[PDB]
């Protein structure tokens, strides 16, 4: 229809996609979630875990939001990424650049409530030693805002999700917990919140 | 092309190719097919196919009509889908991203029925344990919208043909199946149809 | 460069590279010809020929000719591709994208005739069966456009060369014939023209 | 506040990220420091070390500074390293291009100082061949800018870290040290610094 | 710098960076040189992989200025984008060159251009002869591929082969240097190619 288009130009025009969207004395909150899917290999001579996962990263754009009564039919859109702001989330211990698997786009509701939601090829430093053993190797996938401290950025956890692990893997997944933390550098004074991912896995056999 | 140069320009203007062009508000729908090419590595140990095929999709863009009066000779346009809307489909079990192989150029006629036919490169996930069996490995290509539910984007699918496979190969065909579903996500209160290419092969001997 | 500067000016005004410069009653005839230069690689399992050769398009676009009087000491200009039509020319059994090993310029004179010679390295599927029997393996490498018939994209075959193929290779160049064809699909009532190359190799033995 | 909205647009204003923000032909200096993470892979035949390292880079840009009380809540910017003028700084001894690991974004505070801290992979001609014996290998990590002499880019080290190599390697960082050096070039009129660490590691056992 | 500022914004004025900024209608001389700073790898099977430092320098009349109009600046560092570079070709690479710098251009008052990438790119040779004590021999053949010798004149200068790492499995026999001007029976006028010939042997 022509209200999406005018809504799609609406939504661009006088809009910086580095400008992090926050209202003084709130920092935007990001609920996000590791789905685990696939383990494709262990580097045991150089400590190296290739995972497949599904992030979900969420966070209202207040930005973003439209009247639905001028937009009639309108109640969401499907945007590239490159067009609005996301979350600089980092991955603290990858080792090489994510590959992400799906088409780049974000959907967003007329609250300015977007929705990411990348499925990423990724390798990881990890300690691989004890995959073959009955314990396991267990690989901390760690995450979080690379220039954006807890004030202005709100990471939040969601509940963990080993729903999505195939069946005929190699490894059985034995286990995933999570864990968020503040942490203090000091290149800065504010903390920075890191989300971390502990996958416990081992050879089947 | 005198009267292509100006076809180019007018189905441009105005246009923009991150808007899925339903009216009503009619879901686009979309038509899907793969036809196999080629089944280029098997992974044992990490369960994946590398597969080469080509994509079949049609739909019609109503903003992309024109009166073919106006433009004598015109009947059909080259156009780079860069500059259109095209389906956002995922491969949602691939574990890489799909190399496009082909010019990235659909065809377009004048009542605005869009036809782009890439021949792809892509990994999957599959358990490939029974390829030395006479029942052979069974795969499930699954593809789907990433971003539009059933009543935005309707996909259908269009029937298999087998023929392009290479007779050459270390892999027989077994088995090919085609089929369309339409599933709920814990995400969305809409459903999410998905076409599904299960094909099962074995080494030949 | 004077005249040189001003005559690029004037190439890209009221010119869109996406538009074949067909006139009324008048294909654009494209002349081409593969030259190989090596085969890199055979794959026995996998059934691909890796190789490397050199393309040579020429045409001619109308709107990009000029009055040498008007822009004097100007004959042919060193451009882009990016900025002009280029045939949309692919290998229909590659199993890899190009790799363009020359810089994307093309030659263009004053009566518009241009000239496009890069040098590729692709890989294509192949039974590569005989390759160490030395009645040898045939390759056929076969190209095409993409999305215009014969009576858009006239494509027409140049003598081949195998005097720049590598003396020192692994492998023994045999032969390689061409030949252009006209085939119809069931979709479109215009045939759409190819070259295919054959190429007969053995291992020196 | 919509103040960070109107800050960014300021910055971009009449600004130009290719030109190195010198004063008063005084040099920009910048403070650089690399932190060893994990030393990836040794190439005993071709006499490569695989390396991941986190690099600080710091400096102050005199355009980007703003007066606090005209921007009230804004303290600090995340900003796309395209966007502002970053340190050319190449690795001497390089054999591949850097990959990046982390996003591509730097933080400047109102006075102008800038914070630029990208997680980098990159493989590095050595001589790895003591890897085995008790003294270790040791490779020199040589950095500078790759346009930029003394005069314009006043390069100064902080000190490194190793307190951030993975305890799980197959190698033991024996130590890190570092050492600036400054050259005149036969080819030049100016003289170019460098900052060079030097890593010495062996394999345990 | 201000003044900078000013001057790159005057230099990319009304420039055209595809253009290849003859004047008068004499070519522009690229002077051009390689040097060799390790071979990664030998495929004897194959026939094939280098890492090297190329040197190239041209004047660019369009991109002078009056040092008296912008005081300080005698040299501006500038992307290669913005401006004209030599389309020189390596006319048997079988691979993309990986370029391993940043890929800006130093440019003087006079426009005089140095643009000095490091790059890693694999060859097609003959290297059957590596281990034995001639050595293989390996061309490193280029040129423009879109001018001619009146459009551009390729000149080679010195070669430098102190930069060749000394802990490498392969010893550097030698390297020469050799500019060839080569009709194509297609087009008129000559094109000039300057080849880096390298011999070198498996140490021990
Ligand atoms: C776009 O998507 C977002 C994400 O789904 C969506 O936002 C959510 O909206 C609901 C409802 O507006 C929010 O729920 C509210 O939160 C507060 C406190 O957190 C609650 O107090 C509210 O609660 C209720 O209890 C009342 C009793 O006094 C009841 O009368 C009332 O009915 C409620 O049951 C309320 O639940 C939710 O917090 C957000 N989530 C986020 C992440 O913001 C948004 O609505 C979507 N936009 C559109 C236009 O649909
Ligand atoms: C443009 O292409 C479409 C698809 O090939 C043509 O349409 C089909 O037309 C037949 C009869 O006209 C219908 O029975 C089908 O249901 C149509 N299919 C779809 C998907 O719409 C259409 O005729 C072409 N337009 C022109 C002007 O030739
Ligand atoms: C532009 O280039 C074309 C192609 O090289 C020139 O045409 C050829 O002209 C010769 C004689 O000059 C003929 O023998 C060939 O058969 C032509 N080839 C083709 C493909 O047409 C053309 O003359 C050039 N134009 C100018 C102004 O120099
Ligand atoms: C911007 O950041 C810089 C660097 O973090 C701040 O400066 C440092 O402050 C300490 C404490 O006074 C000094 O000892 C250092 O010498 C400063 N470093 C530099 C490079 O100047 C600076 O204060 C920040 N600006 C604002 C407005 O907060
Ligand atoms: C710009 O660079 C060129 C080359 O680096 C300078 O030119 C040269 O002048 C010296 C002595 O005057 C000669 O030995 C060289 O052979 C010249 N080289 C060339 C290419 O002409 C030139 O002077 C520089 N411009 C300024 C303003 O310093
Ligand atoms: C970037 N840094 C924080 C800011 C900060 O610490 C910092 C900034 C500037 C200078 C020095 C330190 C933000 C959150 C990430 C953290 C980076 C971590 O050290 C790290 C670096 C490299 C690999 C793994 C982990
Ligand atoms: C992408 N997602 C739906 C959209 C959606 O989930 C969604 C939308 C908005 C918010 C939260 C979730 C569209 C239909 C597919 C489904 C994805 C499947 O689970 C999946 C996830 C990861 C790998 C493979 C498959
Ligand atoms: C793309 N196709 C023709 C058009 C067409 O078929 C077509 C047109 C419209 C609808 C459906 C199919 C144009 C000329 C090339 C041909 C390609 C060949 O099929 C093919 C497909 C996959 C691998 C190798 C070859
Ligand atoms: C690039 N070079 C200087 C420029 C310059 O030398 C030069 C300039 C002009 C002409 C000839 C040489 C600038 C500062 C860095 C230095 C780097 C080193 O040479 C080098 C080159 C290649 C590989 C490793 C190291
Ligand atoms: C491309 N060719 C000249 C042009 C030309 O020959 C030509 C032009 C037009 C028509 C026919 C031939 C320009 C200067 C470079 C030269 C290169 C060599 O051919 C070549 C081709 C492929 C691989 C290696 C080398």
């Amino acid at each position: 229809g022509e209200f999406q288009r005018k809504l799609y130009k609406e939504l661009v025009k006088n809009y910086n996609p580095d400008v992090i969207p926050t209202q003084r004395d709130r920092p935007v909150t990001v609920y996000f979630s590791l789905s685990l899917l696939q383990i494709m290999d262990v580097d045991e001579k150089n400590q190296v875990v290739d995972v497949v996962f599904w992030l979900q990263m969420s966070w209202t754009d207040h930005y973003l939001q439209w009247n639905v009564s001028e937009y009639p039919g309108v109640k969401q859109v499907s945007v590239p990424i490159s067009s609005l702001w996301v979350p600089d989330l980092a991955a603290y211990n990858a080792i090489s650049k994510p590959e992400v698997l799906t088409p780049q786009l974000a959907l967003v509701n007329s609250s300015g409530h977007v929705q990411y939601l990348p499925s990423i090829r990724q390798r990881f430093s990890c300690d691989v030693s004890g995959v073959d053993t009955e314990s396991g190797a267990t690989c901390k996938l760690k995450f979080g805002s690379w220039t954006h401290h807890s004030r202005e950025l709100d990471l939040q956890m969601q509940e963990a999700d080993i729903s999505g692990y195939i069946p005929y893997s190699r490894f059985e997944l034995v286990g995933v917990t999570q864990k968020r933390s503040e942490r203090f550098y000091e290149c800065c004074k504010e903390p920075y919140p890191d989300v971390t991912f502990t996958v416990t896995f081992r050879k089947k056999g």
